[PDB]
């Protein structure tokens, strides 16, 4: 039975879906919907699959082939308003929570899903610079405060090594220095262009990490195995510090922290969830509400705006978070002057560096994660080609080993959370560069024991279908 082949696919793609084994889950989906192209069950639970792996194109498209297919499979709407969600389009959810309600739930559809999601339509609806409304010494720290604060308002190693402690016993920052270290790293920041520019000498070396996502105890690990940065031991970390990990803020306010301390040595470039978009939807915004207030979030948010968007060694090798481009002829000196302070356009080379994805194929294809492009091996060659570039590094994808190489050779993507969100059992990888060899040393690490926090533990309960 090519149906009944069909639905032995199936069952082979939930056993691997139980177990986190998203990849396999949605090869053996495409399987069945190959034999059987006409079930909505088969779409919904590829959407679903889809939607954990961050793929909220093709979790678009399945959901809507699955309530074509069945005007009343329930699930669909769940799972199209789950992506649309996913990208913060909360009017077009609504409008699926409300098509759910009027088939007659009184359920946690009815009172909770379309009731919630209205709600985060109306707090979207209600929207000078924020460094006005603050205060410096007006705020004032207490008698019983024993924590880490700035030496004479500056950042110091006694500091930064009082913070991780603090933080490691899951303690808080009191906000007057919180802010102060946002509203000095927005000064040094502002200061910087779109593409910044460093030189590795001879004999030096310089660490990359990828994604981080508030994984605070894989990044005091990474500290521990590679030793705390310096002027001699730089960092670059490449997009998302945050969402995701409960602990998003104990890891961007160290980032910030040693990003003030060694402004020449320590570099962040901006990911995709050094965004409103996402911060409103995956743990951050909540976090940083949690914790301190929303005016402290709304600095966060300005001074994200202004982080680079992208990194050139020695005119050989290139970083962003996302990738390259929609459009053929970019070269780095149209990255320079990409006006960057603001939320990224839905489509364009800003878009594009904190989104896109490689592809094996040549050419492109619109991303599965429904924002940017899939960009080829060909597109690759042509771009490092001629800004006579050996090869980029990017992040933004998860890996089982922590890191792969691709485009032979021509495209490496470095990820340094392990267990990625306590569930996918990825290593995680940095990435080791030099000077007098322009090369990538990968090394890989294990996940480390945190406090029992949830991931998202912070976000909305509507993006829990999704995890
Ligand atoms: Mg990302
Ligand atoms: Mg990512």
């Amino acid at each position: 039975g090519t149906l009944k082949r069909a639905e032995e696919l199936k069952t082979q793609a939930n056993d691997y879906f139980k177990a986190k084994d998203y990849e396999n889950a949605i090869k053996f989906y495409s399987q069945a919907i190959e034999l059987n192209p006409s079930n909505a069950i088969y779409y919904g639970n590829r959407s679903l699959a889809y939607l954990r792996t961050e793929c909220y194109g093709y979790a678009l498209g399945d959901a809507t082939r699955a309530i074509e297919l069945d005007k009343k499979y329930i699930k669909g709407y769940y799972r199209r308003a789950a992506s649309n969600m996913a990208l913060g389009k909360f009017r077009a959810a609504l409008r699926d929570y409300e098509t759910v309600v009027k088939v007659k739930p009184n359920d946690k559809d009815a009172k909770m899903k379309y009731q919630e999601c209205s709600k985060i339509v109306k707090q979207k609806a209600f929207e000078r610079s924020v460094v006005d409304s603050l205060d410096i010494e007006s705020m004032t720290i207490e008698d019983e405060y024993s924590g880490p604060k700035l030496e004479d308002g500056k950042v110091t190693i006694t500091f930064m090594k009082d913070l991780m402690q603090w933080y490691k016993d899951q303690k808080k920052l009191h906000r007057k220095c919180a802010y102060q270290i946002l509203v000095q790293v927005k000064e040094v920041l502002c200061k910087l262009s779109t593409l910044v520019e460093t030189t590795l000498k001879e004999t030096e070396k310089i660490t990359v990490c990828g994604d981080t996502h508030g994984q605070f105890y894989d990044l005091l690990n990474i500290f521990e195995l590679n030793g705390l940065p310096s002027e001699t031991n730089p960092y670059i970390f490449n997009g998302d510090f945050v969402d995701r990990g409960s602990f998003s803020v104990e890891v961007i306010l160290t980032l910030f922290g040693f990003k003030l301390l060694y402004p020449d040595h320590f570099h962040l470039l901006r990911g995709n969830h050094e965004t409103d978009n996402m911060n409103q939807i995956y743990g951050f915004e909540g976090e940083v509400k949690a914790k301190y207030t929303a005016q402290m979030y709304e600095l966060f948010s300005e001074v994200f705006e202004w982080l680079p968007l992208a990194q050139c060694i020695n005119g050989k090798v290139l970083i962003m978070h996302g990738g390259l481009f929609s459009e053929d002829g970019v070269t780095l000196d149209d990255i320079r002057k990409i006006e960057r302070n603001r939320q990224p356009p839905d489509s364009g080379p800003m878009c594009d560096l904190l989104w896109s994805d490689p592809q094996p194929q040549n050419g492109r294809s619109v991303s599965k994660r429904g924002v940017s492009c899939q960009f080829g091996p060909d597109v690759t060659k042509a771009f490092l080609e001629e800004n006579q570039l050996d090869y980029i590094i990017r992040s933004h994808e998860v890996k089982a080993e922590g890191y792969e190489v691709a485009h032979g050779g021509r495209c490496v993507t470095v990820f340094s959370a392990p267990n990625y969100c306590d569930q996918m059992g990825n290593k995680a990888s940095y990435i080791h560069l030099q000077g007098s060899d322009l090369r990538p040393q990968f090394h890989q690490f294990t996940a480390v024991p945190h406090p029992n926090v949830k991931p998202m533990a912070y976000a909305n309960t509507l993006l829990q279908l999704g995890m």
